């Protein structure tokens, strides 16, 4: 079936992508390519996708583009809403990796056009911003050892990071104390390979919570985020909602977009969006 590929500003000179798209066009497939320039554009092209009667709107880009498209799709009122497909055309591609999208773009394209579509959750913060992958929160200022800088810059989108007090409540969950990193996940992975929520499933109606207590980012935290480390200094929960509050501003990075304040209500939007996913998809619950 026909698709509309929503491409980023950083994709218009990807020759392999062009080659792949072009090779699939000359196989009988209808594939519209639209390029975004500013926010609001994905929305505009999502609705043009509708007018065409298209079956998949394909986010070609980073976790940001996927979130722009996803957010636009869930806002659609009506009957014939396109499934979400995903091309891994970002720098980090955390969500795409974690849901098993193939690196081979012809394959990823084909998945995105002809895969099975399944309803997945999204999440919303403060009845406003939505996210499909991960919300990471910490206390710091907005943006020697590279392991550590990578976390503060890439994962947290900050220049500084310090622990501070907060309280967090959710179903079966109540905690107060100093936290260095808060991970609230629909997906499992953020900031280029950091495993914030190893146990996340994207269609269980449930957000994973992990609170990393600390002092600073130590080999502890770098270790525990890369591969798997089983660690007592990590507090875990699972809830359809989490409330977070703090005497000083916490900064949440929601699929790459910052938000600050003393109070956050984060809540699952159950089965909000159909996404084209491989059958083995590690983040879908067993059936
Ligand atoms: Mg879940």
């Amino acid at each position: 079936p026909a698709s509309l590929l929503i491409l980023n500003g950083k994709s218009t000179d990807n020759l392999p992508l062009r080659e792949a798209i072009m090779l699939l066009r000359e196989e009988g497939m209808t594939i519209h390519v639209r390029v975004t320039w500013e926010k609001g554009d994905a929305a505009r092209y999502v609705e043009e996708a509708r007018k065409f009667g298209v079956a998949t709107v394909i986010a070609g880009g980073g976790d940001g583009t996927i979130n722009e498209v996803s957010t636009a799709l869930i806002q659609c009122e009506g009957d014939d809403i396109p499934a979400l497909g995903i091309l891994p055309l970002g720098t980090a591609n955390d969500f795409a990796t974690s849901v098993g999208i193939p690196e081979a773009l012809d394959k990823a394209l084909k998945l995105a056009i002809a895969g099975d579509a399944i309803a997945i959750d999204m999440a919303q913060v403060n009845k406003q911003t939505c996210f499909i992958n991960m919300a990471t929160g910490g206390f710091g200022t907005r943006i020697a050892l590279g392991s550590v800088s990578y976390i503060i810059h890439g994962l947290m989108r900050m220049d500084t990071l310090q622990p501070d007090r907060c309280e967090i409540r959710g179903e079966n969950f109540h905690w107060q104390g100093d936290a260095l990193v808060i991970g609230i996940g629909n997906g499992r992975q953020a900031g280029g390979g950091q495993q914030l929520c190893p146990n996340a499933l994207i269609n269980d109606g449930l957000l994973q919570l992990r609170i990393f207590t600390g002092d600073e980012i130590l080999p502890a935290l770098v270790s525990t985020l890369k591969s798997d480390e089983d660690n007592p200094n990590i507090i875990e929960g699972a809830s359809s909602w989490f409330d977070i509050q703090a005497p000083h501003d916490i900064t949440f990075n929601l699929d790459g977009e910052p938000l600050s304040g003393q109070n956050f209500h984060i809540e699952i939007l159950p089965a909000a969006l159909r996404c084209r996913l491989p059958p083995d998809c590690p983040l879908l619950r067993s059936t």
